[PDB]
This record gives structure tokens, sequence and C-alpha cells, in this order.
């Protein structure tokens, strides 16, 4: 007679390809990618004869088997894809096979292929629409907006978005390469943490515990390998495959590293370091690079060199060549982005025309025009166009996407750029005609996480009523409110801003919208990029 009908033992089902250790501080320790994960399996027999062979089944398929030598046993074997999988336990001999009822297992991995997609209710202000206009609406996520922002993945309303770009993944380096980071209490150290026994100029994970080990919506048992940001964007990607996330390198505390690449020794070892983090963490469709600036004048004064364009040409050409290998060995397309200063000043210190043909999208930031780091001299933060009081005003989006069309870019390639938040001034003083911008002020506003920078939830929720003034600018395209007694000014996008850039995107040609930072949003801003592109209102 066939063999008794085994069962299998209670034990562990949960397993991993991409490993990820629980006592590990340091990025080197944090992650461990193996080919396949390895899976064990026990089982008894409670009556009957024990067969001659036991094998262990996935979906009716073996992927062991042995000699079955008793009324208990175990099977240790390697699984080299992520999914569920139905797991059997069957004891055969010459007259039959007879298999155990079905216990799931989970082989986890890094494209997010063990996990139930993260497809989460709007939040807030946000109305739903479908992404048929053909062009770029993204935003940026970021890493630190976990704790007291409180804004996680789950919240992002991310069936309104092409792109999703995640901000940021450092280079590691102590003293001398990242020292801007130093600015930020406990940052720089942090990231020594992250980077020990790494070499420099590699990346990293900035913060390990957010993007790895919080417990989040979707990704809280203790045995989930990936949980936080990196968990819970595996499982939007399972939501929208076709939603692009990016993970971007720099911003403006984090891009000392840049400037020494004309190194072509620490430049290979960076891209090279680039094309691992794809390979480990396959949610990721590509790379964004925030490089503040090609020429200085980021954070850090002593940085910043004739060579710089150069480098950053050579930089996205390999970038391209090594994620061009990638997307052969994998079958997919991955993007190569960059945000890149909008002012012609710095505009002109790469060749962008020559650049642009490694990179599928330039995301123009096209504001942080004025604010609290200049008192003195007052505008618009993030207006298409120049004032009426001063038309001669260097600093608008359309200077900047002018300069870039001047040197040759395809219009197609150029994502303008949308302000989730405004920057402020106090005691503004001494201005003409009703007009504050033409005043001088004597500090920062008061702002929502940093002096200067506020939240537009918090410009809609609190600044526009009260004493406040409201003004929309026709001429510049840009709102601004304005607080008489203390003298408070804040200069923001809202949804008419956003409306005249789409507009103008549509008009010329452009490649579409971009915002930071998602969580400041209350919905108006990314529901106006949406519906000024052309996207319909709905879901599909
Ligand atoms: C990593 C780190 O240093 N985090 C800091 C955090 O610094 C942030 C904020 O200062 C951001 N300011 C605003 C307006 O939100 C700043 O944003 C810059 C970003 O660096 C640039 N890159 C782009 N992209 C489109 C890619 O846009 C600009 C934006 C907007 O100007 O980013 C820095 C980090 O570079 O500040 C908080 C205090 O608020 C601090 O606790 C710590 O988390």
């Amino acid at each position: 007679a066939a063999p008794g009908k085994p069962t299998i033992a209670w034990g562990n089902t949960k397993f991993a390809i991409v490993e990820v250790d629980q006592a590990a501080t340091a990025y080197n320790n944090l992650v461990k990618v193996k080919n396949a994960a390895d899976v064990s399996v026990s089982w008894n027999l409670w009556n009957g004869d024990t067969g001659t062979t036991a094998k262990v089944l996935l979906n009716g398929k073996e992927a062991w088997s042995g000699p079955s030598t008793g009324s208990s046993g175990t099977a240790n074997f390697k699984v080299n894809k992520g999914g569920r999988y139905q797991m059997q336990v069957a004891l055969c001999n010459a007259d039959g096979c007879t298999a155990s009822d079905a216990t799931e297992i989970v082989v986890a991995d890094t494209d997010g292929s063990h996990l139930a997609p993260l497809k989460e209710p709007l939040l807030e202000k946000n109305k739903p629409y479908k992404q048929n206009s053909g062009k770029v609406v993204g935003s940026y996520f970021v890493e630190w907006g976990v704790y007291g922002r409180n804004f996680t993945v789950d919240k992002i309303p991310a069936q309104n978005l092409t792109h999703l770009l995640y901000g940021f993944i450092p280079i590691c380096g102590g003293n001398g390469i990242n020292d801007s980071l130093k600015e930020i209490e406990g940052s720089f150290q942090a990231l020594q943490r992250s980077c020990q026994g790494r070499e420099d100029f590699k990346v990293s994970i900035h913060d390990p515990f957010a993007a790895l080990q919080k417990a989040q919506k979707g990704v809280t048992a203790w045995d989930d390998p990936y949980k936080g940001n990196f968990g819970q964007l595996m499982a939007l990607k399972q939501a929208h495959p076709d939603l692009k996330i990016l993970p971007s390198i720099g911003g403006w505390t984090l891009s000392d590293p840049f400037f020494f690449m004309g190194d072509k020794v620490k430049r290979d070892r960076f891209v090279g370091s680039v094309k691992e983090f794809l390979q480990t963490w396959k949610f990721f469709d590509g790379v964004d690079i925030d490089w503040e600036f090609p020429g200085g004048k980021g954070a850090n004064p002593n940085l910043g060199s004739p060579q710089d364009g150069e480098t950053y040409v050579l930089l996205m050409k390999e970038l391209r060549a090594m994620l061009d290998q990638l997307s052969v060995e994998t079958g997919r397309k991955y993007e190569l982005t960059s945000a890149i200063s909008a002012g012609k000043d710095k505009i002109d210190k790469v060749a962008y025309n020559v650049a642009q043909n490694s990179m599928d999208h330039i995301f123009l930031m096209s504001y942080d025009f004025y604010g609290a780091f200049d008192l003195k001299n007052l505008g618009h933060q993030t207006a298409l166009n120049a004032p009426a009081w001063k038309p001669d005003t260097a600093y608008t989006t359309v200077n900047g996407v002018n300069a870039l069309l001047a040197q040759g870019v395809k219009p197609g390639k150029i994502v303008v750029g949308t302000a989730m938040y405004g920057r402020g001034w106090t005691g503004v003083n001494g201005y003409q005609n009703n007009i504050p911008f033409t005043g001088t002020a004597t500090g920062p506003v008061k702002g929502t996480w940093e002096n200067g920078i506020v939240d537009y939830r918090q410009i809609a929720g609190q600044f526009m009523s009260g004493e406040w003034q409201y003004t929309y600018d026709a001429t510049a395209e840009a709102p601004y409110v304005f607080k008489p007694s203390t003298g408070d000014l804040i200069t923001f996008d809202d949804a008419r801003s956003v409306q005249a850039k789409g507009k103008y995107v549509l008009d010329k040609q452009l490649g579409g919208l971009f915002s930071w930072e998602i969580d400041a949003d209350n919905g108006d801003i990314l529901n106006s990029m949406n519906a000024s592109l052309g996207n319909s209102a709905g879901v599909q």
C-alpha cells in the first residue's frame, strides 16, 4: 500500500533571499544578498508505512528528495525565486505517493514578491487621477520624515505619481568628505556608523532603522525581513508596478563626495556601489543624482572646481552604461535622472546638451530662488516669471528652462519643479506700494521643522486666516501671504501657480512636473500638478 500521509512539522515558514541581520548597525553587516533562500521543512508520520522516498514539493514541483528512513525527517534546500508557495511533503514507495496537506511558505526578496500590495486610501485633500497625460508627475519622499513628521510610505498618494523618489542615499566618507553633514546634530556620526568597515565613496543607507527596521503598515510582523520605508516601498511596487521608484543620492548636505569624483578611481567605486545597491534592492528602478552643485556654491564653501562639469558628464555617461548593462541582464528598463539648479549661473557650468543623451529626465529645481538665507533682497521663491516691480529678476522658472533650451537640451527632458513648502522672513519693513518684496527683513519666518521654511499644509492650515493678507501675483504666477503686524512674509506655490506651471509645460512641450517634498502637501499641490498636465480624474 502507498505510505501514510505525513504531517508537516510546526516550524518557521518565513525565509529570505536577501537576509537582514537584526543586530547590525553597519550597512555591510545589515544586508546579505544570497543567490537563493535557505528553506527547511520537517515532517512526522503519525500512522502507517513511512515510504522509501520523501520529497518536498512547492506548488507540486520537487524542491528536495531523499530516502525516507523513519517516522520523522528534515529537509534543507534552496529556493531562488521570491513569492508564496504551497509546500507539501510527499512520501512515496513503489505502490504510490501520499502528499501532506499544504503549508504556505514565504520566500522574501527585495522586489516585494512576497508582500501583499500596499494599496491605501487617499488621505487629506488628495483626489484620484489617472496617469494618462504621458507627462512626468514626480515627488520626493524623505527617509527622515517618519518620526516627528509622521509621514510614512502608506500616506503617499501613490496612484497620483509617475515617479516617486527617495531622499537621500548617502555616499560613505568621514572628515573632508561629508563635512556638510556636521551641521545636522548626530548626522555625520550616524553616517560613519552606517559606513563602518565600508570604503569611502560607496553608497550606504543613512538611517537603517527608518529604512529597513521600523514597524510600518503591512510590515509589522517580527519576522518580516524588510520593514521601514524599504519594506513599504516594495509592497507599493506590488500595488503599482508601473510606478518608477528611484533612489536619490546627494541633496544639500550629502553632496560633498561628488566633488572628489574627478578621480576616476573614486568615480568607478561609486558607480559600482550603485550597481550593487540596485542589485540588492530590486524595487528601485534606476538612480537620481542630486549633486549640489557642480562648480560649488552648495553647502560647503571649500568645494567646487572648474572641472566639475566634465566630471558630471562623465558620471552620467558611466551611470548610463552601468544601467544599460543592468537593464539587459534583467530585462527591465532603468532610469537615470538628476535634480539640478535652475539658476543660469549654475546651469552653464554643465553641458547638459551632452549629458542629456544619458538621462531620462532632468528635474529642474525651479524653487529656492529667494529665502531667509538672504534678508535684504526679497522675491518669489518659485515663480514662473519675473514680477512687475523687477522684470529683470534673474532667478525665475522660465529663465532656468530657457538656459537649458539655449544649450540645446530637448524640451521633453526638462521636468519643471513645484514647491510643496514656502520660504519666508519675519520683520519685513521699508517696502513701497504695498509690495512687501521691495522691503528688507530682520530674520527668518518661524518654520514648521526648521527656520525660514514652512510646509504648504501649514500655510493653508494656519496662514490663510486672521490677519494674513493673501495675494496672487498674476505677472510672476506666484502666491504670497503677508502678516503686516509682525512683517511675516511667506512665498509659496499654490494650486493656481502650479496650474500655471503645468499649462506652461504643456505649451512648451516640456516633460512634466515634480515636487519637493511629498509629506508637506495637503493634496492641493499634487492635485493641481495632475489636473494641469491634463491627467484624467478617476482611477485605472
Ligand atoms: C539628510 C539631512 O541633512 N536631513 C536634514 C534636513 O535637511 C533637509 C531639509 O533642509 C530640506 N529643506 C526643505 C525645504 O525641505 C532640504 O531640501 C532640499 C534638498 O536637499 C534639495 N534636493 C532637491 N531635490 C529635488 C532632489 O530639492 C532640494 C530641496 C529643497 O530646497 O534637504 C535637506 C537635506 O539635503 O533638515 C531637517 C531639519 O528640517 C534635519 O532634521 C535633517 O533631517
